[PDB]
């Protein structure tokens, strides 16, 4: 992208309105004030995406702080993160979000964490160096569908994905992962499904 080779450094969070489509093209992002990408609670989204927003081909340097906060329907296409804060992107409320192609290393624990129901789709996605990709918020017993679509991870130190609620479900196809102990931490593994 011809923003390749930039650097953004950015004070606050970026807000994508309703309908918006943000392009990076191929900036990267470093947040300053906003976080230090540890696991403290209380760090910034770099991003704010508003229900019906897109964000498109950024790379979101350390700090990763509160990385990307989704409200719902949203398409999250070519972002990589280098390093994830406290985790990489949050559904907040309820919608469809798509996370398509990028990658992200060096989550300690969290890729992508689900507060709220929703379908949540992962696709053409690679992470390394992980605890969990996708934790649906302890405790909570509304329904997520997650789809996992050509993805490989590597080195998950927890497992692929956590749920405690019983009604919610994971598909997955051409999953391949490296280095992980325990799959798919749900209260019954026929919560589990290929396609
Ligand atoms: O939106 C958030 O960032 C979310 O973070 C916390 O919750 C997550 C997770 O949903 C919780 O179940 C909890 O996870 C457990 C441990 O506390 C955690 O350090 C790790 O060991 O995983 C555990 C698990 O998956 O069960 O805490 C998580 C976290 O620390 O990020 C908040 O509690 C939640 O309110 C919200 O802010
Ligand atoms: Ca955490
Ligand atoms: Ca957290
Ligand atoms: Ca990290
Ligand atoms: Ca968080």
């Amino acid at each position: 992208g011809t923003n390749t080779g930039g650097v953004l450094v950015i004070t606050d969070t970026i807000i994508v309105k309703s309908g918006q489509t943000y392009d990076g093209k191929g900036i990267k992002i470093i947040a300053q004030g906003m976080g230090d990408g540890s696991q403290s609670e209380n760090q910034k989204p770099i991003f704010k995406l508003e229900k019906g927003a897109n964000l498109k081909n950024v790379i979101i340097g350390a700090p990763g702080c509160d990385g990307i906060h989704c409200y719902g329907d949203n398409v999250v296409e070519n972002v990589v993160w280098e390093d994830v804060g406290e985790d990489a992107l949050t559904v907040k409320s309820e919608g469809v979000v798509e996370v398509i192609g990028g990658s992200a290393k060096e989550a300690a624990d969290a890729v992508f964490q689900l507060n709220a129901p929703c379908t949540f789709k992962v696709k053409n996605f690679t992470a390394t160096n992980i605890g969990k990709l996708v934790r649906q918020n302890g405790n909570t017993t509304f329904k997520v569908v997650i789809y996992l679509e050509d993805v490989t991870l590597n080195n998950v130190k927890s497992c692929v994905a956590k749920s405690d609620s019983p009604v919610s479900e994971l598909w997955y196809h051409n999953l391949n992962v490296n280095n992980c102990k325990t799959l798919f931490e749900f209260p019954s593994q026929s919560q589990i499904h290929q396609y």
